């Protein structure tokens, strides 16, 4: 109406860290918000994942983009900034308001031994060799965020998940649903008036776990 504010969640991780369950849940919760998966986007698509998050910001309806790729690597967020801050002036007018949400899936003490150990174990439970091999070049690639310099530093805010062996049967990917509801509860409060029902939450994880592509 005067001045909206959008919202782009910009995970840091490495495969099978959990981003797509987790913004499949966040999406089954606020079925308005956008998730943008670069898993769907061919690598020769004309409209890039970019592209197809401005475009997901144009109408007054959509104020969430939920950027579902890796950005292992420092320069995968600056591709994001500098790509978004350049073509925003085509498409959005000045009255729109941008804010970047980092959202960290690898805690700052989590050893690469731990890290491996995780995701790798998840997302075997497809040349077998292959599969390893391309989580191993996101791990290697992998930069930790740091918000004291480029490009980090242009984050508007981060959101600091865990990544943990499940322990009494909580999936760390729905602790980390909740840690980023109760996280924009507090700091956006405009984005999410009142939390979802703690059970609405449950089922709507439960059908992103359960989901069979
Ligand atoms: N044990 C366990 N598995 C999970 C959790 N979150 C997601 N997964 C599973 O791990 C696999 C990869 O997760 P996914 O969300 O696709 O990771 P992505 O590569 O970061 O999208 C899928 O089979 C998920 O069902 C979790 O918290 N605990
Ligand atoms: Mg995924």
């Amino acid at each position: 109406l005067s001045t909206t504010t959008k919202y782009i969640f910009v995970p840091i991780a490495t495969i099978g860290c959990g981003k797509t369950t987790v913004f499949n849940t966040l999406n089954n919760l606020f079925p308005q918000w956008t998730h943008i998966q670069n898993d769907n986007i061919s690598k020769k698509a004309k409209l890039k994942i970019c592209d197809l998050t401005l475009l997901a910001l144009e109408d007054d309806d959509q104020s969430v983009v939920l950027f579902d790729r890796n950005n292992s690597a420092s320069r995968e967020r600056r591709q994001i900034f500098t790509t978004i801050d350049q073509k925003r002036d085509e498409h959005l007018d000045d009255t729109v308001d941008l804010k970047y949400i980092a959202i960290n899936f690898i805690p700052e003490d989590l050893s690469e031994e731990e890290l491996w150990d995780i995701t790798y174990n998840r997302v075997i439970q497809l040349d077998e060799n292959l599969v390893e091999s391309v989580m191993k070049g996101f791990i290697q690639r992998y930069q930790p965020i740091n918000t004291s310099r480029s490009p980090d530093d242009q984050f508007d805010h981060v959101i600091h998940l865990k990544l943990s062996k499940d322990e009494n049967s909580s999936k760390s990917s729905l602790e980390n649903v909740r840690i980023i509801i109760d996280d924009l509860v507090q700091n956006f409060p405009d984005l999410i008036k009142e939390k979802p029902a703690d059970e609405l939450i449950n089922e709507c994880f439960q059908k992103a776990l359960d989901y069979k592509p």
